[PDB]
């Protein structure tokens, strides 16, 4: 599958992360990201997708080696880590037919897995509106502990 690139934006306290909420198949909350165009460099794709979904330009803030990358069902997703963005920043998507809402979430309150259905003796996982964000949460928490303390 085509690689995706975007960002994990944190505030100045490093407590909170910025998630966006799409529509339909993308109806839950997730980090801003999208598919790379032909010949486009990973940092440029990240900035483009982030600016389209949030109105915030990360290009002056990206650090090349500061990202979390996950391969999920043989598609690679790389989110550049962008700390220190003020919580009073005004975010507005360009793509308002694609983005319902944009919010800060407490990192410590976000799930890092979905819940099973063992109460009901049924296989699988319960729905969770943070499905797309979840795979990045534990790697983010570990990354912040190493790089800040
Ligand atoms: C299958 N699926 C994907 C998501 C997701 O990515 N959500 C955040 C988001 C990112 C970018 C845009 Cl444009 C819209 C929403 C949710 N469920």
């Amino acid at each position: 599958g085509v690689p995706t690139y975007g960002a994990i934006i944190l505030d100045e306290t490093l407590e909170n992360v910025l998630l966006v909420q799409g529509y339909l198949a993308k109806s839950g909350w997730g980090f801003p990201k999208g598919k790379v165009n032909k010949e486009e460099a990973p940092h440029d794709c990240a900035a483009r997708e982030v600016f389209e979904e949030t109105g915030f330009d990360i290009k002056d803030y990206i650090c090349k080696d500061d990202y979390i990358e996950l391969r999920i069902n043989d598609q690679l997703a790389r989110l550049y880590i962008i700390p220190g963005i003020p919580k009073d920043t005004k975010f507005n998507p360009k793509t308002r037919r694609e983005i319902r809402n944009i919010e800060w979430f407490s990192i410590e309150k976000l799930p890092c897995h979905r819940n099973d259905m063992t109460p009901k003796s049924k296989l699988g996982l319960a729905p969770n509106k943070f499905f797309m964000a979840i795979p990045f949460i534990r790697p983010l928490r570990d990354w912040l502990s190493r790089r800040f303390g």
